[PDB]
């Protein structure tokens, strides 16, 4: 019987309060979701672009920088990837729940006296936006400094931390959206496109679409 590690978190309680804010309000401009993930992508690539002008090694694990968005109909899951930067484990827990950044406070309090989502990204919080759609989201990722790491959480003030036993990634990040019944439209390829033409169209790396047969 195979043995593996977890470690649970509580959401910091202002990251918790968000969370409700956007699961439990109709926003009406939820395609935003996927502009917030791309730029986290397209900003990963930065990092490690900038850091690989001065230190080559750091693209040993891996020189091309691309992302690619895989939808799965059978599994109900919009999958982001990247060979961004990625995340230690460190900076996992410290950026994916445990502190609220300065943004977190403002953007909550702003949603609270009746803000559109449109701005979430500016506040810092963009990743959160995946719980317009997502009922589950999955973050696995690999930085150069540490091992392979898988991140899940469906809200509910608590997060998971675990060393992941997927599919091997040289360097990068992989969001997994284990989308709600009602938001299936994200798995179309006419509407994956309709959204990436209209927010991600200046985005610098290339982004590959696979389509379901
Ligand atoms: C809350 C959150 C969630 C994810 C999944 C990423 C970033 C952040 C964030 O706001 N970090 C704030 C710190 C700035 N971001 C980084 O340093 C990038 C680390 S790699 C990385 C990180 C993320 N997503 C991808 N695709 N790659």
């Amino acid at each position: 019987m195979e043995e593996e590690e977890v470690e649970t978190f509580a959401f910091q309680a202002e990251i918790a309060q968000l969370m409700s804010l956007i699961i439990n309000t109709f926003y009406s401009n939820k395609e935003i979701f996927l502009r917030e993930l791309i730029s986290n992508s397209s900003d990963a690539l930065d990092k490690i672009r900038y850091e690989s002008l001065t230190d080559p090694s750091k693209l040993d694990s891996g020189k091309e920088l691309h992302i690619n968005l895989i939808p799965n109909k059978q599994d109900r899951t919009l999958t982001i990837v990247d060979t961004g930067i990625g995340m230690t484990k460190a900076d996992l827990i410290n950026n994916l729940g445990t502190i609220a950044k300065s943004g977190t406070k403002a953007f909550m309090e702003a949603l609270q006296a009746g803000a559109d989502i449109s701005m979430i990204g500016q506040f810092g919080v963009g990743f959160y936006s995946a719980y317009l759609v997502a009922e589950k989201v999955t973050v696995i990722t690999k930085h150069n400094d540490d091992e392979q790491y898988a991140w899940e959480s469906s809200a509910g003030g608590s997060f998971t931390v675990r060393t992941d036993t997927g599919e091997p990634m040289g360097r990068g990040t992989k969001v997994i959206l284990h989308l709600k019944e009602d938001q299936t439209e994200y798995l179309e390829e006419r509407r994956i496109k309709e959204i990436v033409k209209k927010h991600s169209q200046f985005i610098g790396y290339p982004i590959t679409l696979f389509v379901e047969k």
